[PDB]
């Protein structure tokens, strides 16, 4: 008998991650779990043939079913449009899914004891939620002298208000306007509080409300009042807390820490690709994300990395690859964990736990892909004997998962 | 006789760095250099007694004599007001000096062969330049539904451009105008190019011009314009170069590099206190911060760390301290090096370089403070015999500086 897993939305993607994804299904999920599988094919070719309709259906299906697990997908640029002979430059599937579901993206690196962290003392997870404000900035060029003003015009016909941004008296420059709605800050707080409670770690919000007393102040105030009104009691009953920190203070305290907290980052750039610390552990192969909706009901899980084109080109040319499947595995285990939580499914919750722990324990036992060996050894000194290829590593996790599940049949 | 060093503005500070600062003066500078020394005591008690007049006079003195070397100071919080019975929560002296002088801050880690880096590849210094954006922003509350717009009116009156920032439809929020003058971007480029030519390293500018196509577009354009018109020649002379990089590209490239480059960071997210990589090595006492004014002629140097309160507590209680003075020493050498460039002073240029080498050479020979020995071995495997205390380390440097300067009659 396999475990009854229930309703899961699954999105197939592109290139190397598509390959790894099928291995995870074939070798780690399907042998143990029976799913009411809502599979959508978000490969670039299927997205093109359906005029991106598959991406919309998949999003609507997560809304309906509450648990999405997504493979990484090609976001087409002009070079991909030539490669695939695409009908048009299809928007990022991630963009499409985000704006339908709403939510806050939380990223977390998976800790192995034998894999050096940026701070050696980091042994508990650090979980970063970003809002999105560069993404809704209206920026322009100031060609020469003149006034830049930002104005608020009430919908109710009361007096417009005007604020001077700058009087350019000599020469030009550059100017932009940025906003946040109360509604989005409330969603971000709720997603942020829901996560801390569910992982049982404390929550920090970092801002620069010393400089931006109004803009960042609003984030501090909404978080604080939603905490007091709605979450304080639950937090104290898990012996955790919420606290606001100035960014300077948060960074300082985080580098002194052991980890084990949620960090809500009111920030200009929330991209993984521009975050040194995300990029200064193992690979993006050890970075997982979850989109958490404010309801605390609906979750979408993916690897924080891309389709690993470089490795895929090697795999088409027949050459040996060593691609880290951990972030992709943890998309599955976080989705199934959330499935298990919604359905009070003790067996699926155990299984999801077992697969996370077999993943960490396999790497901790010395069995790893090249990227992780390069972290221990330095890339110049890595030998073939220090690591496993993609298929060798997936077979080793399969071996260990079988053994841990056989042993667990004593409870 | 000693070397004639000329005018230097020196700023005394607080707690552990004040102890080390005097020790550097008595053991490494004063025995070999005579200064026309303009000394300002920026200790918290003298700031309070003078109602922070000493801070304002010290900044004016830097503008007049062109070279400042500053010890770390206490930035008062509520606990410091209590501790010292302060009259007011005085503003950071760094802030007061920064906003008085303006210009570009460059932070740089000091590299030793035997001290591990956050990335092994890093064997040459990475110098980050940032302007001294979000400080001159107008932020406000959008009290309820309506249109937030930003509008440009040229002083000639020939046009009116209105951009929608956001139509608030579902309650209110916050909004914000930001600007930059072309002169400020030009000052930032000139400093960045001069630093690259002065150090013999290539220069990268990073922006987010994929999203802020115009705001960051203007940065990219002005840097390219200034390069092509007045630096390309001298860059090719010194076999270095200048390129723009998308921040997403720049980080990944940087983690896979050997270092040895200047990194102009356009980034509202951007200052040393909110940079996690810089905190890593700053808190080792291996990071300097040089403010470089537009003129090209005025610099303030300091350690990128605090007063090291915990070690001061240990010293007040008679415990042995092992505090790293390298960043404090490199503030002096960077300041003396600039003094020497201005005055065309070969003897002082030589002394400055000779002290940097002695410091690095002493650590490479295995003589270091606890934190450095902890970096190599791990704190748990550190024995007393692996490190020197504050005074033993300053004695070793002194002894080693005397040897190297005595052998300035050998070759
Ligand atoms: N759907 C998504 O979530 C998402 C997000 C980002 C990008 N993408 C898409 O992915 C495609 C490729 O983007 P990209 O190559 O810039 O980014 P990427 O696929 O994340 O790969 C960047 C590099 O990081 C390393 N790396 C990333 N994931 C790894 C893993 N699992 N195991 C080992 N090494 C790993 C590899 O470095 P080495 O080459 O040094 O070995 C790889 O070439 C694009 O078409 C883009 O649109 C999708
Ligand atoms: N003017 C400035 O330059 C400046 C900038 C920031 C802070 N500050 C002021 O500094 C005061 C104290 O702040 P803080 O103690 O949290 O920050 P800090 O002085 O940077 O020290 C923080 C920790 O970093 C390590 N560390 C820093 N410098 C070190 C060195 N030279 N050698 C060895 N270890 C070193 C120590 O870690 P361990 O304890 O684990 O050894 C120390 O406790 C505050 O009142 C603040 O206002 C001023
Ligand atoms: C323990 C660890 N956790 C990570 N979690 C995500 C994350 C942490 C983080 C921490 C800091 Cl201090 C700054 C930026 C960060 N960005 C991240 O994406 C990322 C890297 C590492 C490491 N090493
Ligand atoms: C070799 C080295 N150089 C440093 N230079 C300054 C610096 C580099 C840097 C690099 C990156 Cl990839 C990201 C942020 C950074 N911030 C900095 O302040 C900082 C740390 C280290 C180290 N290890």
């Amino acid at each position: 008998k396999k475990i009854s897993g229930g309703s899961v939305v699954e999105m197939q993607g592109d290139e190397m991650t598509r390959i790894i994804w099928e291995l995870i299904k074939e070798k780690l999920i399907f042998p143990y779990v029976e799913l009411d599988l809502h599979s959508y094919d978000l490969g670039i070719e299927n997205r093109d043939a359906t005029n991106d309709q598959v991406t919309k259906d998949a999003a609507e299906a997560i809304k309906k079913h509450n648990v999405g697990v997504k493979c990484a997908t090609i976001t087409p640029d002009e070079k991909r449009v030539e490669e695939f002979k695409l009908k048009q430059m299809w928007k990022s599937p991630n963009g499409t899914i985000r704006n339908i579901l709403g939510g806050t993206v939380f990223r977390e690196a998976i800790i192995c004891k034998n894999i050096p962290r940026l701070v050696s003392g980091w042994v508990k997870p650090i979980i970063i939620g970003h809002h999105a404000d560069q993404y809704r900035a209206t920026d322009f060029v100031v060609p020469g002298p003149g006034k830049v003003e930002i104005t608020y015009t009430p919908s109710d016909g009361t007096q417009k208000v005007t604020y001077l941004v700058h009087n350019f008296e000599e020469g030009g420059g550059v100017a932009m306007g940025m906003y946040n709605q109360d509604k989005s800050i409330e969603d971000f707080a709720h997603s942020s509080f829901q996560m801390a409670l569910s992982k049982g770690w404390p929550l920090y919000l970092s801002t620069k409300n010393t400089i931006l007393k109004k803009y960042d102040g609003r984030f501090k105030d909404i978080f604080q009042e939603i905490y007091d009104k709605q979450y304080k009691s639950q937090f104290e009953a898990q012996k955790i807390w919420y606290e606001h920190r100035l960014i300077d203070d948060m960074v300082a305290q985080a580098m002194k820490s052991e980890g084990g907290f949620i960090w809500a980052c009111k920030n200009y750039d929330g991209d993984v690709q521009s975050d040194s610390v995300a990029q200064g552990y193992g690979s993006l192969g050890m970075m997982t994300s979850v989109l958490v909706c404010p309801d605390g009901k609906t979750v979408e899980a993916e690897a924080a990395h891309g389709t690993v084109t470089r490795h895929y080109r090697m795999y088409q040319k027949g050459q040996e690859t060593s691609t880290n499947p951990i972030a992709s595995i943890f998309a599955w285990t976080r989705g199934l964990a959330h499935r298990a939580k919604l359905d009070n499914n003790k067996e699926l919750a155990f299984f999801a736990n077992a697969l996370e722990e077999v993943s960490i324990e396999t790497i901790e036992a010395g069995f790893m892909t090249k990227d992780l060996a390069a972290c221990i050894k330095g890339l110049p000194n890595v030998q073939r004997s220090d690591y496993l290829n993609t298929f060798e590593f997936m077979d080793k996790l399969g071996e260990n998962l079988k053994i841990k599940l056989a042993q667990a049949k004593l409870s």
